[PDB]
């Protein structure tokens, strides 16, 4: 779109 | 788009 | 696209 | 606890 | 605790 | 504790 965000996280514990 | 916001984490405890 | 805001995090604690 | 790792966000959009 | 870490964040448009 | 850290932001676009 206009504007595009991403976020992608990894972890052993809490990713939130 | 006209701007792109993009982040990857990595962690062992918490990636928020 | 015009600005592209990139960021990655590696961490053993606390990815923010 | 032995670390704490608190965060907030405001945002009108997009709050991740 | 030991430690702490505190982030704030202000945003019209993307916190991440 | 034995260390604090803090970071405020403040954005329009993209709080990282």
């Amino acid at each position: 779109g206009l504007f595009d965000i991403i976020k992608k996280v990894a972890s052993v514990i809490g990713g939130l």
